[PDB]
């Protein structure tokens, strides 16, 4: 099936997911000079105070922290969005070395990793119906650079030993995703897609300008995870990022002057 290796990686995905060559694919390079400030964007509202994390899962492509999305407990609104988008999960993409790992790039610069907080538009009732809609999803993307440790990430790092291999899950309640955000909510936004198969073109991307810093030890712990299941030959979970895709007929808007 699909992956990140030579024989099943991004350059192969189009054969089973032809939208891989579509008109609004993600990620993209964010050329900061050609992005345009958009005074029509409303203030962005990240409302995570009632977030209810449930579980962490190694799905063979990344690890997901899942949330209870049966009510409006952790939502994203404002910015480019109409209405309310409910948080369902977050995960990361990262590299084998600190000089790569992000999916979006900024003036071609790659960060060590990228966090994706995935939300679905509540007008569609649940995630599965939302991914049938051109405005079904909003993903908040946050770059990670290696420097000082991020205290609010440590609880994630500490549980990874229990989900080393594909299909493993563990209880992960009472985790506050607000500890993963940078100080500033300045962002760029554009219409795009899921960055993994099935590559559906449902996402309003909101990519924060300010990276968070994580320590070398924190990202090394990400790199000890496995793509494979237990008892299978070990392939380290590293470089699980899709490269930047053609911008095509899209303009990136900035929330800041
Ligand atoms: C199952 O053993 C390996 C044989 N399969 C493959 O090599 C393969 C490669 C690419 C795709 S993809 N990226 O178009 O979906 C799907 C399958
Ligand atoms: C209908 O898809 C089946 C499951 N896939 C997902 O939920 C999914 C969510 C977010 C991203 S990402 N990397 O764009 O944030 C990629 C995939
Ligand atoms: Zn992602």
């Amino acid at each position: 099936h699909w992956g990140y290796g030579k024989h099943n990686g991004p350059e192969h995905w189009h054969k089973d997911f032809p939208i891989a060559k579509g008109e609004r694919q993600s990620p993209v390079d964010i050329d900061t000079h050609t992005a345009k400030y958009d005074p029509s964007l409303k203030p962005l509202s990240v409302s995570y105070d009632q977030a209810t994390s449930l579980r962490i899962l190694n799905n063979g492509h990344a690890f997901n922290v899942e949330f209870d999305d049966s009510q409006d407990k952790a939502v994203l609104k404002g910015g480019p969005l109409d209405g309310t988008y409910r948080l369902i999960q977050f995960h990361f993409h990262w590299g084998s070395l600190d000089g790569q790992g992000s999916e979006h790039t900024v003036d071609k610069k790659k960060y060590a990793a990228e966090l994706h907080l995935v939300h679905w538009n509540t007008k569609y009732g649940d995630f599965g119906k939302a991914v049938q809609q051109p405005d079904g999803l909003a993903v908040l993307g946050i770059f990670l650079k290696v420097g000082s440790a991020k205290p609010g990430l440590q609880k994630v790092v500490d549980v990874l030993d229990s989900i080393k291999t594909k299909g493993k899950s563990a209880d992960f309640t009472n985790f506050d995703p607000r500890g993963l955000l940078p100080e500033s909510l300045d962002y760029w936004t554009y219409p795009g897609s899921l960055t993994t198969p099935p590559l559906l073109e449902c996402v309003t991307w909101i990519v924060l300008k300010e990276p968070i810093s994580v320590s070398s030890e924190q990202v090394l712990k990400f790199r000890k995870l496995n793509f494979n299941g237990e008892g299978e030959p070990e392939e380290l979970m590293v470089d699980n990022w899709r490269p930047a895709q053609p911008l095509k007929n899209r303009q990136i808007k900035a929330s800041f002057k």
